[PDB]
């Protein structure tokens, strides 16, 4: 039993682990009955996951919002770090996802406006994400889809961009990049809408919009595609082939935008 602050936990209850942290189920010490997940490092590769846990907790310390994973709690000192974070009795989108194969329409709605409530307080204060995934969505059941509530996690990648700069590094999954990321180019906050596109494209079929055997093969099918249009189904709602065709667009700069995300005609219905 190891102990942070007013919260502690067991290495036995690893409910989950990455190259660069490992996170625990843990409990409050003296309320014993409210769940936490703390994040902690993962030595084998100690200093970069010391680096992203720290800037996990610069951002998440200023970010409070009931589709953001909450952090309670955190320990920084020279050589260890621990966060203390809401646990999500769901588990990821990734692995609910695998169970159902595919989501309906109804169900993406309900998810996709809760990411839309998320990505407006990031957006209004300046921060993008670069890691959005289904592994980095997660679930908590307060079991049907109407009752999940979605929560974005892993700010270990995120950063302030100020509006008239644009950023640089390369950092996120491959499979979810915008083609602007994964080509080496500048990016700006629109790179995580691509993310998003992609989320909700393999929640309706199942599978990735843009296949490829490796993050090579996939950035040069971009590098080549100058024209580039997603597959949709034709049984696919007018308003959700509207938002992918919108949100799936190559180029940035012509890409659907914060506003016009944030107010989607998919998103009312
Ligand atoms: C804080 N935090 C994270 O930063 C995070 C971020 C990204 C990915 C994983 C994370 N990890 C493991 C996190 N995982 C959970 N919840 C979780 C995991 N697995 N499960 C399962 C399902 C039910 N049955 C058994 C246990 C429940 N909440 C908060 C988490
Ligand atoms: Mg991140
Ligand atoms: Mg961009
Ligand atoms: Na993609």
């Amino acid at each position: 039993t190891e102990t942070v602050g007013k919260f502690e936990f067991s290495r036995k209850d690893l409910i989950g682990h990455g190259a660069f942290a490992v996170v625990f189920k843990g409990r409050h010490r003296e309320k014993h009955d409210l769940e936490v997940a703390v994040k902690c490092i993962n030595k084998k590769n100690l200093a970069k996951s010391q680096t992203l846990l720290g800037k996990e907790i610069k951002i998440l310390k200023e970010l409070k919002h009931e589709n953001i994973v909450a952090l309670y709690d955190f320990q920084e000192m020279a050589n260890s770090v621990y966060l203390v974070m809401e646990y999500c009795n769901g588990g990821d989108l990734a692995d609910y996802l695998h169970a159902m194969r595919t989501l309906s329409e109804d169900t993406i709605r309900l998810f996709l406006q809760q990411i839309a409530g998320a990505m407006r307080l990031l957006h209004s204060k300046g921060i993008i994400h670069r890691d959005l995934k289904p592994q980095n969505i997660l679930l908590s059941n307060p079991a049907n889809p109407n009752s999940i509530r979605v929560k974005i996690a892993d700010f270990g990648f995120a950063r302030y961009l100020q509006s008239n700069m644009m950023a640089a590094t390369l950092c996120g999954s491959p499979m979810y990049m915008a083609p602007e990321v994964i080509m080496s180019q500048h990016y700006d906050g629109k790179a995580d809408l691509w993310s998003i596109g992609t989320i909700v494209y393999q929640c309706l079929t199942g599978k990735a919009p843009f296949q490829a055997s490796s993050p090579q093969d996939l950035r040069l099918f971009y590098e080549k595609n100058k024209t580039l249009v997603p597959t949709i189904p034709a049984a696919t709602s007018a308003p959700l082939r509207q938002l992918l065709l919108a949100l799936l667009q190559r180029n940035h700069k012509d890409r659907m935008d914060f506003d016009e995300f944030f107010h989607h005609p998919f998103l009312d219905a």
